């Protein structure tokens, strides 16, 4: 499209926001600029009017999609350059999961030399001790809690397992011994851990024989294992996560094995070994929802009813507790102008952020620094 001319430089951009947030009004501009040709931006954000009410990461959204770096067999799937420089609107509904709602209206277009992206921002219903006005998320931290319930879980797990091999020990050392978990004739976690199934699985020793450094209790592996999940959980990356995932699927795999056991050939109701079987399918259910969690692109879709497009997508926001805080965006641009526009196949934008701070600045502010490239349209 003509309009893409005007993106192979470095452009300045000037943003400007009103916003009114459960009656808070509050005022930010942006100066820096844009390299299309890198899909990167780089901007400072002030609060003008003094603090900002809500927490910066929420408003990074909404504070130019055509500075995106679309591939070259994608060009023409790049509606935001095309309507410009008349430039397009850009309509928003944010619903923050169990809070309030962004309701926000753009306009996006160039003045003289300068992409301008001005803003309404209009939010309501939010819980005063939530985590918006509350400001309880995570401006950029890299580590933080891993929360109540991974706490809980974890925490659990582990000393369950401190105590089996207690138990183990104990009753190496004495037949009389009788652990808590020693219920019953038919409900002895004595006799279950001192079984060849406690360990290595029973199966340790028929792969890498019975020297082998691996083959260590299975309460052993709970250690680590928890402890392990209770680290990573501490951690803000997507290793992290699918590391999560891993660790989940083989403990998941042994739990099923070691309960076929239990039923089958123990003959035993061993109540503490449920019970960290739950707790590994609550683990498995937990990495599986933060690796889905992870993904944070834009879903861009054509809308002909209005010449220009539709998009939503899913934010996840850390919240300093250890929780996540849901944002489901839905959004609509539409031409300013009356001249001809791209209207694309479905796609999506991968959007990386990178939030800092400017220690020279006294004002509230937001340094951000993005990446932003257009995918999923296969290129052959
Ligand atoms: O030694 C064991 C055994 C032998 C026969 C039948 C069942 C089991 C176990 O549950 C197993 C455990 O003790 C052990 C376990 C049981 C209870 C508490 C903490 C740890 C375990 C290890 C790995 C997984 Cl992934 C799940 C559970």
């Amino acid at each position: 499209s003509k309009g893409e001319e005007l993106f192979t430089g470095v452009v300045p951009i000037l943003v400007e926001l009103d916003g009114d947030v459960n009656g808070h009004k509050f005022s930010v501009r942006g100066e820096g600029e844009g390299d299309a040709t890198n899909g990167k931006l780089t901007l400072k954000f002030i609060c003008t009017t003094g603090k900002l009410p809500v927490p910066w990461p929420t408003l990074v959204t909404t504070l130019v999609q055509c500075f995106s770096r679309y591939p070259d067999h994608m060009k023409r799937h790049d509606f935001f350059k095309s309507a410009m420089p008349e430039g397009y609107v850009q309509e928003r509904t944010i619903s923050f999961k169990d809070d309030g709602t962004y309701k926000t209206r753009a306009e996006v277009k160039f003045e003289g030399d300068t992409l301008v992206n001005r803003i309404e921002l209009k939010g309501i219903d939010f819980k005063e001790d939530g985590n918006i006005l509350g400001h309880k998320l995570e401006y950029n931290s890299t580590w933080g809690s891993p929360g109540w319930v991974r706490l809980a879980l974890c925490l659990t797990g582990l000393v369950l397992s401190l105590y089996a091999l207690h138990v183990k020990a104990a009753r190496a050392r004495d037949r009389d011994y009788r652990a808590l978990c020693d219920v019953g004739t038919a409900i002895s976690c004595s006799r279950v851990f001192s079984s060849r199934w406690g360990r290595g699985f029973g199966l340790v020793e028929h792969v890498l024989g019975q020297d082998s450094i691996l083959n260590q209790s299975n309460s052993i592996f709970g250690c680590i294992f928890y402890t392990l999940q209770l680290l990573l959980g501490c951690l803000r990356t997507r290793w992290a996560s699918v590391l999560m995932l891993l660790s989940s699927l083989v403990s998941l795999a042994g739990s099923v094995y070691l309960a076929w056991i239990l039923f089958f050939v123990l003959y035993d109701f061993c109540i503490v070994c449920i019970t960290t079987y739950a707790i590994n399918v609550s683990l498995m259910w937990l990495s599986f929802r933060k690796v889905q969690e992870n993904s944070h692109n834009v879903y861009i879709t054509a809308d002909k009813q209005k010449n220009g497009i539709k998009a939503n997508f899913k934010i996840r926001h850390n919240v300093e507790d250890g929780s996540v805080q849901l944002a489901d965006h839905y959004q609509q641009n539409t031409p300013i102008g009356d001249g001809p526009v791209l209207l694309p196949d479905n796609h999506y934008l991968s959007t990386q952020s990178v939030l800092s701070k400017d220690p020279n600045e006294k004002r509230d502010h937001m340094v951000l620094l993005e990446f932003v490239t257009a995918a999923g349209i296969t290129h052959h």
